[PDB]
């Protein structure tokens, strides 16, 4: 019997992701913060660590997935069991790489802020999220736009440097 | 600063090794994809699919290899951008949309691959991320498909009967 996050709890999670975006901005990373909630527990967090780590794959979303995998390791739960019922709260539309990754992990729902004009994979440049692809992952659902103005303002100021 | 370029025979050599790795993947109940990454005439990363062993849907052969190259960098003192930007990837199956997006972001300049990826190919089959006009996200890269495609598709086909 799993627990479903209400609207106010969502706004609350997206608030915490924004604070993480602010932290990333200040560490000279792309301002992207994200959270993964399962059964009313925060099961993965992540900021962009591309500059720190010097590894271009390490977007907020990827850092999160590892934390959740670590979570499963320690709870004894299986990843399929967990990811299939997990909600992602991210500051920016997941890019094509992350969107293709989230399909493969089968996260059903993603709540994001602003559009990813450069490389966004939920409609901006491609819609991998809804792609009719039979034998690869599952499609997922998006609720875009939550505090987009702020998110995009961070993104913009970051792209000057 | 004088970097070494792998020849045709040397490419054929690395693809044979990627083929053996794909065999090992098959026999471990993994999607049969093996790959190598070569920098300045050195094997700087290897990888097979580990999705089942690891139970993480993103650990495609290419992602295993990238982690290994990053590990090689740590120990060689060389920077990731200086290495990946001159690394050739040798793979059994066309990189998927996820991996192709990654390879753009890592800025690997050349992928040599085997058979097509009909379900999730990102070099032309389903989408062509490799050659996409995307100004401020990674670099586009080049592909040499088809090296021993027949055997590569034969392995994949045999694998999809489970
Ligand atoms: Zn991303
Ligand atoms: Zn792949």
């Amino acid at each position: 019997n799993l627990y479903f996050q209400s609207m106010e709890e969502t706004e609350k999670w997206m608030e915490e992701a924004m604070h993480m975006a602010k932290e990333a901005l200040e560490n000279t990373e792309v301002p992207v913060g994200c959270l993964m909630v399962y059964n009313n527990e925060v099961v993965g967090k992540g900021r962009n660590e591309v500059n720190q780590t010097k590894n271009a794959t390490r977007h907020a979303e990827m850092v999160a997935i590892d934390q959740v995998l670590d979570w499963c390791r320690q709870s004894g739960k299986s990843p399929s069991e967990v990811f299939e019922h997990t909600v992602l709260y991210v500051t920016v539309e997941p890019c094509i790489m992350c969107a293709a990754a989230l399909r493969l992990m089968k996260i059903p729902l993603v709540v994001y802020g602003c559009q990813n004009e450069r490389f966004g994979g939920c409609g901006s440049v491609l819609n991998i999220a809804s792609a009719d692809l039979p034998n690869t992952g599952r499609p997922f659902q998006c609720i875009p736009g939550y505090r987009a103005e702020e998110a995009v303002e961070m993104l913009k100021t970051f792209y000057k440097q």
